[PDB]
Order: C-alpha cells, then sequence, then structure tokens
C-alpha cells in the first residue's frame, strides 16, 4: 500500500512510519514546508502508526532527538514515538478490509488529516489547535499537549484495568476533535476502507 506523507506545515517535520518493532519503509524523513514523502507499507500491516516529529536535530550517522516524537534518538524510526504525538493508525488487509483511525491517546503535536487516496470509505482530521487551547497541565515544557495518561499515570487515564470511564482532560481532546480517539475506551472512530486502499497523511491540513 502506498501512503503519501505531506508537511502542509510552515515549518519543518521528520516524519516517522513504525508498527511498533519495526520501521514501514525507511521508518523516518525530513519533510520541509510543502514536500511530500510516499512510502510503501506491506498489505498486512497491523498496528501500523504514521507521526511527525518536531524540532529534530539529527547527525550524520542519523542519530539525535526531537523534542516530540522522538523514536530513540534515530532519524529512521524502527519504535513509537515520544508523547506528545497525533496519531494517523492502521491495520491493512484485516479479512479483507483495511481500518483506518487518528488517535490523541499518545497526545497531540502536529495537525493532521488521514484519508484513502483510493475509492470507497471517508478519511479523518484532527485539526483543531489542540496545543494552543491546550489544558495548563497538559501542555508539555517541550511542545505540544500531553494526553493525562503520560502525565498522570493513573489506571483510570491509562485504562490500565480494561475500565476507564472519560474524564475532564479526555474531554478537552474529544471537544476539539470529535473524530480522534480521546481515550483507549473512547466510542471508536474507526474507519473502515476497502482492502488494500491506498492513503495520504496531511500535516497541517488546514495551513
Ligand atoms: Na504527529
Ligand atoms: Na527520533
Ligand atoms: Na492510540
Ligand atoms: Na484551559
Ligand atoms: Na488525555
Ligand atoms: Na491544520
Amino acid at each position: 500500500a502506498t501512503f503519501e506523507i505531506v508537511n502542509r506545515c510552515s515549518y519543518t517535520v521528520w516524519a516517522a512510519a513504525s508498527k511498533g518493532d519495526a520501521a514501514l519503509d525507511a521508518g523516518g524523513r525530513q519533510l520541509n514546508s510543502g514536500e511530500s514523502w510516499t512510502i510503501n507499507v506491506e498489505p498486512g500491516t497491523n498496528g501500523g502508526k504514521i507521526w511527525a516529529r518536531t524540532d529534530c536535530y539529527f547527525d550524520d550517522s542519523g542519530s539525535g532527538i526531537c523534542k516530540t516524537g522522538d523514536c530513540g534518538g534515530l532519524l529512521r524510526c524502527k519504535r513509537f514515538g515520544r508523547p506528545p504525538t497525533t496519531l494517523a493508525e492502521f491495520s491493512l488487509n484485516q479479512y479483507g478490509k483495511d481500518y483506518i483511525d487518528i488517535s490523541n491517546i499518545k497526545g497531540f503535536n502536529v495537525p493532521m488529516n488521514f484519508s484513502p487516496t483510493t475509492r470507497g470509505c471517508r478519511g479523518v482530521r484532527c485539526a483543531a489547535d489542540i496545543v494552543g487551547q491546550c489544558p495548563a497541565k497538559l501542555k508539555a515544557p517541550g511542545g505540544g499537549c500531553n494526553d493525562a495518561c503520560t502525565v498522570f499515570q493513573t489506571s483510570e487515564y491509562c485504562c490500565t484495568t480494561g475500565k476507564c470511564g472519560p474524564t475532564e482532560y479526555s474531554r478537552f481532546f474529544k471537544r476539539l476533535c470529535p473524530d480522534a480517539f480521546s481515550y483507549v475506551l473512547d466510542k471508536p472512530t474507526t474507519v473502515t476502507c476497502p482492502g488494500s486502499s491506498n492513503y495520504r497523511v496531511t500535516f497541517c491540513p488546514t495551513a
């Protein structure tokens, strides 16, 4: 499957793509404002994620640091990124269909649209100014808006027992972005697409 990743932000981002225990395609790349990077994701990929990283520095070996979404200091991510990270999430070719969503469960750093480029389903978007409106206690000094699990490490925010409810913090994310997951047991906003669809992830879609 192809994913075109497009940076419409006025600032550089470092795109990242991983399924948690491996890179997808090259795993990461710099995208200056306006640049597009197309990756190939193997059919059947389960639990894939794409995200933006901000304020990165990398040496020639591709080692360094980002202020949001850092994946163990690598340009080319093999693992998931450090919150806060707006997440494009997908599982492909799962009994004949693809499943996509956007999640704020690991916080928010960059606004995002995640849409099919082929027929048969709609896209999802979280493009509100969540960083600007972020509750004081969730603001990440390094940048972005943390989720409450990251900040407070409670069973209720992290849904550790599989029994949690919405919270004042999850409701903030849900108010600003109704079409993204705001906590683990949120009413799902997953979209079913035809199996083997192709996609576009756009950072700052309303820029
Ligand atoms: Na992101
Ligand atoms: Na990184
Ligand atoms: Na998530
Ligand atoms: Na506030
Ligand atoms: Na939260
Ligand atoms: Na936007």
